């Protein structure tokens, strides 16, 4: 069995290599590396996302969101807090400001050690989950708005034709902006590039030991746990490393850098930080593989996770016993 203790691996494709991006996950998995839950790809030289991002300013964030914390230093939630809306630029500025910018520090992991000392103790403020794209229509490989659709892959497996798109998200971030421990919709894998700006660092526990972390969040989050059986999908739960090694939950964590991309794999719960502003894109993607997680996903009925549109047609095919219920949850 190819990486049995589920380490984080890191590939660097060939240019040649880059050109199929299907033929590559396929590759990666040969290698192991959905056992870790997640992979660095570090693109060839030869290879851009787009010219220059000098032109982005003028981008609108129409609903930052204010991420407030309770709890403590390791054991926390977040709400976010709806803020007006303003441009990259306007964003970019308040990330440098003295109230949000990073902190000196002597290298990623004494920056790590600052969050996870300090990050209840402020509100960063996150562009998220901005619909569009900043590859240039001319790059050929890896360019994330020209994936192959995840309806598509249903279709081809399964022989079902549905409803729904699959389009990229932008996301800005500065320092302590926070991702909360979880898997992707129904489970699917995700890939995320890192277009510009300072690193994110990320968490990640293996898929095969995923219903371990979901125990610890239960006794950790005791009246989220009674209030919905999946609760982890509402995005709102934070674990410190320590916390985890303490509890003997098995994880790994790595820092991305600006022009690497990350893969995330079916069940691999995942959670980190940004270490000052920066740019995102991410989107979600299938393979043959997936389809047996899809299946078996969780999910959350009681009303808190609301998803997209296309979501309905995977658990009405994919789940069809519970799909009653889950719709329920949707309205
Ligand atoms: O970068 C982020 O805030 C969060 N991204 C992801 O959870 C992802 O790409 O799957
Ligand atoms: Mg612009
Ligand atoms: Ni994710
Ligand atoms: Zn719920």
């Amino acid at each position: 069995a190819q990486n049995p203790n589920c380490n984080i691996m890191i590939f660097h494709p060939t240019k040649e290599e880059f050109n199929d991006f299907d033929k590559y996950i396929a590759y990666m998995e040969s290698q192991g590396a959905h056992r870790a839950g997640l992979a660095k790809i570090i693109p060839p030289k030869e290879w851009k996302a787009r010219e220059t991002y000098d032109n982005i300013s003028e981008i609108l964030i129409a609903t930052p969101l204010q991420q407030v914390a309770s709890g403590r230093a390791g054991v926390f939630t977040q709400y976010h807090k709806k803020k007006k809306a303003m441009t990259v630029g306007e964003y970019r500025h308040l990330a440098n400001s003295k109230k949000y910018q990073t902190p000196p520090h002597q290298n990623f992991e004494d920056l790590e050690r600052k969050y996870w000392k300090n990050r209840i103790y402020n509100s960063p403020i996150y562009g998220a989950d901005i619909s569009g794209s900043l590859f240039d229509e001319n790059t050929k490989q890896w360019n994330l708005g020209h994936l192959g659709t995840i309806q598509d892959l249903l279709e081809k497996e399964c022989g079902v034709v549905i409803e729904g798109v699959n389009t990229p998200y932008l996301y800005f971030g500065m320092w302590k902006t926070t991702f909360a421990w979880h898997t992707e919709d129904m489970d699917l894998y995700s890939i995320n590039y890192l277009h510009l700006g300072e690193p994110k660092t990320w968490y990640v526990v293996p898929p095969e030991h995923g219903q371990r972390l979901e125990r610890l969040a239960r006794e950790l989050f005791p009246g989220s746990s009674r209030g919905c059986g999946a609760f982890l999908r509402h995005k709102v739960a934070l674990i410190s490393p320590t916390v985890l090694k303490e509890n003997g939950i098995p994880f790994n964590r790595i820092t991305q850098e600006a022009g690497e991309f990350m893969v995330t794999f079916p069940y691999g719960y995942h959670a980190g930080f940004n270490h000052g502003f920066n740019c995102a894109e991410a989107i979600n993607f299938a393979t043959p593989r997936w389809i047996d997680y899809g299946k078996m996903a969780s999910q959350c009925s009681c009303g808190e996770a609301r998803v997209t549109f296309s979501m309905d047609a995977f658990v009405r095919i994919l789940q069809p016993e519970r799909y009653d219920l889950w719709k329920r949850g949707q309205d």
